[PDB]
Order: structure tokens, then C-alpha cells, then sequence
């Protein structure tokens, strides 16, 4: 698998940052402005 960031609205994602999608948690990836997805 899962991946916390899936379907949130709030700003979970920007206390994410990365810069490659194994900087995130679970399998969670990297999106396109620094920040897990």
C-alpha cells in the first residue's frame, strides 16, 4: 503493498520529500514536485 499518500486531502504528502521514489514510505512514489504520492 500500500501507500499512505493514496486518496488524501490533506497535505500528508508534502511531509513526504523525495527525490527518487525510494525516499517514500510503503510503495509510495515520487511525483513530479519532490514530494511522495
Amino acid at each position: 503493498x500500500g501507500c499512505i499518500l493514496n486518496g488524501r486531502t490533506d497535505l500528508g504528502t508534502l511531509l513526504f520529500r523525495c527525490r527518487r521514489d525510494s525516499d517514500c514510505p510503503g510503495a509510495c512514489i515520487c511525483r513530479g514536485n519532490g514530494y511522495c504520492g
